[PDB]
């Protein structure tokens, strides 16, 4: 194949690209490589480079700009739906020649990919050790050699459950419509937020206990007859059916409840999958993780509680850009 | 020596009485009328006949919980207000145990020549939508789903013996309490009289909303929900909804939920018989016909939620039980 090796993932709202860059042999080499910052509003993700990779030697990548910038991009291999979008001023433009991919085979083999070569000597893939505990949460290195079989949980607006067995072997094991969607959705009408960094950040900061009722709010304590601790959640929003109760609350705690109600509860139905399906190693990507750790700290303790500490919730370091790497990956075909 | 058995639990109360045939002034209220003060009835249609237990009739009656004085002030309990009550008074037993004791009892005495249990066909197509009975001979081994405000889950292997397997916060009290929030009512019956004339697909975001109908791949009709609430973010979406489309969107979010964790945790137990019961269910029928249809999609037509004709006053029943002993 040629050069300049580049993928692309459009979404209708950020676009990811990946290039990787030759070692040790063409003005847009050097545009690349002294630059931070592109355009005024795209940005390269320094941290995330892959050095010393093999495709020839080079490195590879990562970088980030909004799809308004996209136009710009033109004047100056694919996947995403914002792909189909732009296919005309690819072409009325700069030129063409755009090959539109699935996004969840993109994914699934960037995924792969990524976790296969490593992060510089270090492993792709982690975990959260004390999620819940801001003084002793900390995020930890999980060696994921050998990803068969793995159940990955991508969470988009809604939710889907896929179980890998190989590279092209992944199939829908199912899934829930409580996801990223329903957690922006419903901040949204209870808050009055707009965004989802907005309805994140007001999570992070909020008390769920106030909205929710909690199981020792019935027992008084633990209800050890059904191996049920005092602190987990007996009714999600289950206190708000009184007026004293709503009185003590605030739009941050309604965006906390909302996002551990989604999160406990995809941490069940994702347990429950990996007992059914006898798989123990449960990733979780989707871009409902990308703005805030709060979700991934909530998703890692659902897991921990639901599997009852045998299963940690599993997450990547180079995640949103997978679509991207599978794109890129496609013109080595 | 008089049979009966009560379930005082918070607002509404159950009574179970049984009239035995062949303290004689209570054999008289009861069997003259059908209504009882302000707000109590006694559902006809339940009353067990010839049942031997002596032989007599099992009646099932209902009232306010605030009308309990007035039941005082006349003259085994289980539910949460049983204590309160205690000193116009009584043996407080457990909830649980009760519900178990006497649902396995009403269904293995019957109704009447006829199933205590039965399931739905059709349950959400109305024209075809039909009640179907369904022969729980041996109930062991059986998952029942109670709902109240939250959820539990227990796996029943025999009359004593049966364990929680597992369960989800999200229940009445969350259908309930994201009620009051996003449309200002404040009980569980006007939340469900609501619910039932929404339309929660200017709510949700469905699977044809994304791929312009169903999605082969993934095996998804076009009308599975893709994200609950889904349109929501949208300013634009957001003008279209009334607060019955909330109510039944949060209403079909529930109920879609709890299908697929009674219907996973079935999988794991390996156990076919999903029986549901509790509060949840209390009204009419438009949540029972939306857990049908969630355990019919989820289990992709394997699986049938089953429900009890008697449901309600199983607390009650199993308080009379204990009287025996
Ligand atoms: C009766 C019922 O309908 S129960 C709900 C059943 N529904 C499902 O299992 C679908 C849940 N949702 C999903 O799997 C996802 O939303 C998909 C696969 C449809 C779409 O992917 P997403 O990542 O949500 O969409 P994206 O955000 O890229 O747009
Ligand atoms: C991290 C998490 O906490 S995930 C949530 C885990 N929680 C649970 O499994 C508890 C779910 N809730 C339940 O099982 C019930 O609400 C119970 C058993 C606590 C109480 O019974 P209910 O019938 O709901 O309460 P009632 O209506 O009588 O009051």
């Amino acid at each position: 194949p040629p050069f300049p090796w580049f993928g692309m993932d459009i979404g209708g709202t950020l676009v990811k690209l990946v290039y990787f860059e030759p070692k040790d042999i063409k003005s847009i080499r050097k545009y690349l490589t002294s630059n931070t910052a592109y355009g005024k509003t795209g940005i390269r993700d320094v941290h995330l480079e892959l050095k010393n990779l093999t495709m020839r030697k080079g490195n590879l990548h990562f970088i980030r700009f909004p799809s308004c910038a996209m136009h710009r991009f033109i004047q100056m291999c694919a996947t995403g739906g914002g792909a189909f979008k732009f296919e005309e001023d690819f072409r009325m433009i700069a030129d063409l020649q755009l090959h539109k991919l699935d996004e969840l085979d993109c994914l699934i083999q960037g995924l792969l990919y990524v976790d296969s070569v490593g992060f510089n000597g270090k492993p792709e893939c982690y975990y959260f050790e004390n999620p819940t505990n801001p003084e002793l949460c900390q995020k930890k290195p999980y060696c994921l050699d050998n990803p068969y079989p793995m159940l990955l949980v991508n969470m988009g607006s809604g939710v889907s459950i896929l179980a890998v067995y190989s590279k092209d072997n992944y199939k829908r094991v199912t899934g829930t419509s409580l996801g990223g969607g329903t957690f922006l959705g419903l901040c949204c009408l209870l808050t009055g937020c707009e965004t989802f960094e907005e309805a994140l950040e007001m999570a992070a900061k909020g008390d769920s206990t106030n909205v929710d009722k909690l199981v020792k709010d019935i027992y008084g304590g633990d209800y050890e007859r059904f191996g049920l601790q005092g602190s987990a959640v007996a009714s999600s929003f289950g206190n708000m059916m009184s007026k004293e109760k709503r009185d003590s609350i605030s739009k941050e705690d309604l965006a906390r409840a909302t996002l551990v109600t989604i999160t406990n509860n995809i941490g069940s139905i994702a347990r429950m999958c990996a007992l059914n399906e006898n798989i123990d190693r449960v990733v979780f990507v989707g871009n409902f993780l990308r703005i805030n750790m709060v979700s991934m700290k909530l998703l890692a303790y659902a897991m921990d509680f639901w599997s009852k500490g045998q299963l940690k919730a599993l997450f990547l370091e180079h995640e949103g850009y997978f679509g991207a790497v599978g794109a890129l990956l496609e013109l080595f075909k």
